[PDB]
């Protein structure tokens, strides 16, 4: 029997339009007695609105999933989220809490970054947005042109920085037709420092 | 009983000035007999220049390391290196094996990059290195000016690109001024696609 319980995605917690769950696997239940219970508690006080996945075989033993939606200003409020699963002839149930690390939030950096010179001798060019700055790492971030999300874009995990702020890169590829012929791109960072969660930083020509 | 095999640094094998060693752990030696040797195998030849390291109990059990100078040129071919090991009463010897990534060669290709101009409103101010095209993963970055080593700077892991390439950023910070009066800072990296496996990139306001 082993448990392992899930955070909601960082968009999931940022836009209102989304749902944020906090789901909990439990692997490894003997096919003995595989039915298990749940029981959820959200900084302390118990809750019974957590939709419970039909248990299913591994080729292996049994694993099963229990969901629970979050409010989005509970989770970034802090408030622990505790999965505690019941089997029937288990020694004790097991418990694993989570919650959103903590540490004084911080408000991140967006800079837009044109490419080198020395890259204008290709046909893909790099269009650089730097984020810095930010506290805690969970962080989301796009591309978009004309209101169109794009596409030829990786995004960095971050990084540790010396004042234990993080930052990351995200590296947009354009032909250098579509940078060339003027053309605005737009780097997107959503962050729980943020106003609104969101912010535009725009880059052209 | 666990053994695990470790690869030589990069820098390692880059510069013929270094030495490049592989070094093979094993855990979980029962007390009983913690006496273990090492067979050492290069593509096939076994090979007898490995320093063993004097066997130390771990608070819980024995821990033994054995230690194997590499030649950079075989390492870099991509030859396999094989650690046997062997315990008295152990129903077999363990075999662990371990070469440098395969994968066509690419060679990488940097550019360096100033702040942005939203950015000098503060008084740090970020100078970004971004090295993207290379295979495989393994590379070295630093930052350095008047062939004096620098120091707040951080680079983001490799990151898998759209053609399956890799690339990364390598952010350092200066205070404005030292940007602002001139000055010339520079990014070194070091790739076994590189001629001499090295190259600089300088930048200058
Ligand atoms: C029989 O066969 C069974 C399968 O059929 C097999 O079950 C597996 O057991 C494994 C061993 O226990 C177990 O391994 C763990 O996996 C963890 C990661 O799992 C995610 O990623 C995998 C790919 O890498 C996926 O395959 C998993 O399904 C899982 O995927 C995640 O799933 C969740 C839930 O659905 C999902 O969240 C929700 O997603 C939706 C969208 O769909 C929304 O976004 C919701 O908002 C969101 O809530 C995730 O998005 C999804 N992510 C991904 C990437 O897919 C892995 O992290 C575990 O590592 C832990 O343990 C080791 C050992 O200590 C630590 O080194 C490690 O750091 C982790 O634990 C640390 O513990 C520390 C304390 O000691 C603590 O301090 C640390 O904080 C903590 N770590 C961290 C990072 O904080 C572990 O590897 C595997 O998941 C099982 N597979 C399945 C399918 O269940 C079983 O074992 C077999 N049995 C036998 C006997 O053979
Ligand atoms: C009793 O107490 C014992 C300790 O006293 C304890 O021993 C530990 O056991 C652990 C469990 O087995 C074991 O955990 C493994 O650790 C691996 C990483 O170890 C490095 O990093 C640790 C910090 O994160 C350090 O503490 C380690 O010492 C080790 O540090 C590295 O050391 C090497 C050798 O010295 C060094 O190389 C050399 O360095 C010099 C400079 O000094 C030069 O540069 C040389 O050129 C260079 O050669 C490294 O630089 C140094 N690095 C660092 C960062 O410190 C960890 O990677 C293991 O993970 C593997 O297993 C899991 C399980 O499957 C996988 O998820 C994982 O990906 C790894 O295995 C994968 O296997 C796949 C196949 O299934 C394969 O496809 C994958 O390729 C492969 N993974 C990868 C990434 O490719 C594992 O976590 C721990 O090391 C032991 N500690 C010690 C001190 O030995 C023992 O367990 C206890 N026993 C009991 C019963 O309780
Ligand atoms: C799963 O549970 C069953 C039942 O608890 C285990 O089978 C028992 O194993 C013990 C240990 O020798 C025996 O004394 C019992 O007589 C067994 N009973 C039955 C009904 O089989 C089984 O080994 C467990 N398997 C795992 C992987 O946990
Ligand atoms: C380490 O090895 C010893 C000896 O092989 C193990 O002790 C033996 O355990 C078996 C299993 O019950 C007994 O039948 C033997 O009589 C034991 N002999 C001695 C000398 O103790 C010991 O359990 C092993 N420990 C671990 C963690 O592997
Ligand atoms: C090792 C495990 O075996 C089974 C699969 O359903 C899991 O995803 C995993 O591969
Ligand atoms: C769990 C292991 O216990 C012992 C130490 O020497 C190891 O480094 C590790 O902490």
């Amino acid at each position: 029997p082993s448990v392992f319980l899930f955070p909601p995605k960082p968009k999931d917690t940022l836009m209102i339009s989304r749902t944020p769950e906090v789901t909990c696997v439990v692997v490894d239940v003997n096919s003995t007695d595989p039915e298990v219970k749940f029981n959820w508690y959200v900084d302390g006080v118990e809750v019974h609105n957590a939709k419970t996945k039909p248990r299913e075989e591994q080729y292996n033993t049994y694993r099963v999933v229990s969901v629970l939606t979050v409010l989005h200003q509970d989770w970034l409020n802090g408030k622990e989220y505790k999965c505690k699963v019941s089997n029937k002839a288990l020694p004790a149930p097991i418990e694993k809490t989570i919650s959103k690390a903590k540490g004084q939030p911080r408000e991140p950096q967006v800079y837009t970054l044109p490419p080198s010179r020395e890259e204008m001798t290709k046909n893909q060019v790099s269009l650089t947005c730097l984020v810095k700055g930010f506290y805690p790492s969970d962080i989301a971030v796009e591309w978009e042109s004309n209101g169109q999300p794009e596409n030829n874009y990786k995004t960095t995990p971050p990084v540790l920085d010396s004042d234990g702020s993080f930052f990351l890169y995200s590296k947009l590829t354009v032909d250098k037709s579509r940078w060339q012929q003027g053309n605005v791109f737009s780097c997107s960072v959503m962050h729980e420092a943020l106003h609104n969660h969101y912010t535009q930083k725009s880059l052209s020509l």
